[PDB]
């Protein structure tokens, strides 16, 4: 995931 969310795909 990336930050409180998640990134590319």
């Amino acid at each position: 995931c990336y930050i409180q969310n998640c990134p590319l795909g």
